[PDB]
């Protein structure tokens, strides 16, 4: 099965209301830049962002010029002429609109509260999809909290029901309408709904993990924002998942969630696979097409794992654009983020940057020794390892934020497509390194094992293994006189 | 309020059938050894054991000569003439009949299954009680678990309802029929029903903790079977309660169940107290009137915490009776257990036992330097600390297994009585020592705390404290924008006044 390649196309309301394909000053990345070749390398384009209004319905930004909006969307859907597998999805949410303190947060909370609120919300998602010509719905609520999860789940189910009916009604069996969500790519936010991952994922074609922003100025120690594997020399974090409402035992929690642990792309993917009912084929790995920059770093590790003096607040609470060479940072008034396109130019401009490589995390980074700058980002090389991991772990594919950040030749997207589909690319010898892998074991990723069948009447010593009801179990202490599943002394450690 | 003093009177079926008060080789401890003085020192005597038969009703072992049984019970209820507060309870169960692999285990499981079976069983309990002249019912199922707990709870509630009505019907308001259970005194068995303790204890007058047998042949390191507090030098154990179906977060389980931990009497009592809805007044501390012996002890620490080579199977497989001076052991064919009466005599003979004391555990032990023997037991001195602990912790009293193992003068029972009631005994300055206390905290013994009210729309740093909906909560990581509650970021750490 072809791996999914999901790229966000983000466009601000002001750029839509002023849409142009001839003036990068107003619209830096017009649809016209997605050439036929890029169109064939993508399987999905997530148009972003729409929101949920006080009427509790899916809707565009109130200031959007609907006529200009329709025209932008029509240019995207026209790209399907170049690739019959392409879907132009639309995304509702995003950090700005849906975070706890975001402008429209109450609407997300409220929209999923009742059967009637959900019905109306779901119906609006499909009407918007049909009216503008989209091929599916992606929800990016960052993020529902424990008490809102059941409602969120019911809303996704409602949408799934309506989309499946629409697919039949429109004769889209060949390219069914889809439903996806952008999911947390780190344990802190993931712990919000982790206990009910199976229910959340059931109605989706894909859960796109935002496995990036795993480091940033809000953290005290500089770090890679999307390390594939862990580096013992880098910071470690509290494993928030051991506090999710799983209802598991101490041994179960401890073996699934070692803490502290390395916040990596591999950790997030494995944490999802540990849950029963979360198929690997639905898990999509997100990657960033931008880097995060820090100032005030020390030496000795090329800028890595250093204290820094970068403001973590948003918006950027200053006017000092200190990321040397970053012209884009000036137009966007923030030196803490830089598109791969801009980073590539910075590197070729003799601005004092050195490109270093961390072979544990399998990610690149820039170090500016003169000014004390550090930049964590991804490139075509880090993408070789991530693509090989996606194939080995049998994941659904890759997702990225965002298309306007790739260079002019579209190298990052082309690389991803190459790694999955080129007949002449062979990564069989690609060395995945010795970086730290996440080793938790949960219900959904237990090893296959064998053991004598449990025998009613037998007394078992500590450490004894038996098979019962399809699993292999082990005793936590001795003189166990009752069966696995009835006597708490047993720990499920293997399957089949 | 007077502390309870509950003593088990255990008599095997063969002893009931051949009952005699003039032949110690037939009946080692007849009821006549319980003088009026001793009767006054007790508040309860638990006659043991009755059982639950295949018809799922409370019943005597079928081999019991019924007339002889009534005569034995009559001798016990006659004791009430000397103490208007004394109750002769009867106990259903015990290890032999009720353990998972015991001869009547299925009858316990099946009797509590449905409303109909529970009604029938409960009625049988009250019928036997009235028929034989008992004053209450004690259930000693060792131990219900899993799916059986809800049924067990419902059966206890039913017996309660029936006893309360029987009390009124018989005009027994001055001495109401009572209901108690013998409860696990160690975390491994306790973990079976721990999550539902409040429900189990609600219909009870008392839950008598079997806070002994915390060490034995079945363990590889020698140790005190009933240490009051922990000795950092002794073995520690896996805290099984952390595996019970509680629904607590990792932090909550870790704070409530330190592991490894010292298996002590104080641990069991505090573990019951960590659960909301379990009043100290209903908790009764059990103490042993017997000791456990081990052979093969390496010397150096008086035989404490040493490897040993004592058989663990039951019955005793050998014929080798290596407990020097324990003739009782010879009669009973087991050198691994001996009554305080017998241990006192062995201390008396010229056998070479050194009576030693562990000041952390507040318990005595014997050490036979010569033959490499170690005996863990309790005596009048260890009872001083346990009795003070009972008073300090506001527990309901003390329970013991069993009356027949006290010395002939009944010194152990008299000591317990003295410590709770004698005007001329004063433990106000008795030093409880520096032994390890159980310090787990569970929402059930959550302290009063004070913090600013949670403010919606605020972002909190790691470790921040706020008050919200009756509790004080702490953040486990930073940038917390969610409200305290089920949300994973907040930890309940205290109660709001």
């Amino acid at each position: 099965t072809r791996k999914a390649v999901i790229g966000y196309y983000f466009i601000p309301t002001n750029q839509i209301n002023n849409y142009t394909e001839t003036d990068t000053s107003v619209v830096p990345f017009p649809v016209s830049n997605i050439t036929p070749a890029k169109a064939k390398q993508l399987t999905h384009i997530n148009f972003s962002f729409l929101d949920i209004n006080s009427n509790l319905e899916c809707a565009w930004d109130p200031a959007t010029n609907d006529a200009k909006a329709r025209d932008v969307v029509n240019r995207l859907t026209a790209l399907k002429a170049h690739n019959p597998s392409l879907r132009i999805m639309f995304s509702i949410g995003g950090w700005y609109y849906s975070n706890d303190l975001g402008v429209s947060h109450a609407n997300y909370v409220n929209a999923v509260k009742t059967p009637a609120s959900r019905a109306k919300f779901a119906q609006s998602c499909v009407r918007i999809m049909k009216d503008y010509g989209f091929d599916g719905v992606d929800i990016d609520w960052e993020y529902p909290q424990a008490a809102e999860v059941d409602g969120f789940i019911a809303a996704l189910q409602e949408i799934r029901t309506l989309l499946n009916q629409q697919t039949i009604t429109d004769g889209r069996q060949a390219l069914p309408y889809q439903l996806t969500i952008a999911g947390a790519g780190g344990a802190f936010f993931l712990s919000r709904y982790y206990s009910k991952l199976a229910q959340i994922v059931a109605p989706l074609d894909y859960i796109n993990l935002m496995t990036y922003d795993l480091a940033g100025p809000w953290e005290k120690v500089t770090n890679h924002q999307a390390a594939l594997f862990g580096d013992a020399a880098g910071p470690t974090f509290y494993n928030a998942l051991r506090e999710a409402n799983l209802g598991w035992s101490w041994e179960e929690l401890t073996r699934a969630f070692p803490s502290p642990f390395s916040l990596t792309v591999d950790a997030a993917v494995q944490q999802h696979l540990m849950m029963e009912g979360v198929p690997s084929a639905k898990i999509v790995m997100g990657v960033p097409f931008y880097g995060r920059a820090f100032k005030g770093v020390s030496g000795g590790n090329g800028g890595q794992y250093s204290s820094h003096s970068t403001p973590g607040e948003d918006p950027y609470p200053s006017t000092d654009y200190w990321l040397v060479g970053c012209e884009e940072c000036v137009r966007d008034k923030d030196p803490r983020i830089a598109s791969y396109r801009q980073l590539e130019q910075m590197l070729q401009g003799n601005y004092g940057y050195q490109r270093l490589w961390n072979d544990k995390t399998k990610t690149p980074y820039l170090y500016h020794a003169q000014n004390g700058l550090f930049v964590t980002y991804d490139d075509a090389e880090s993408f070789k390892y991530k693509a090989k991991y996606i194939k080995q772990q049998q994941l659904g594919g890759v997702m990225f934020w965002h298309l306007g950040q790739d260079n002019r030749n579209g190298d990052l997207l082309a690389a991803l497509d190459r790694y999955f589909n080129a007949a002449d690319y062979d990564d069989s010898q690609l060395d995945m390194g010795t970086g730290l892998r996440y080793t938790g074991v949960g219900p959904g990723n237990l090893p296959i094992m064998t053991a004598p069948a449990y025998v009613p009447g037998t007394t078992y010593a500590q450490g004894a293994l038996v098979s019962y009801q399809g699993y292999v179990w082990q005793t936590k202490w001795g003189y166990i006189t009752s069966a696995p599943g009835s006597d708490s002394a047993w720990l499920k450690v293997g399957r089949v």
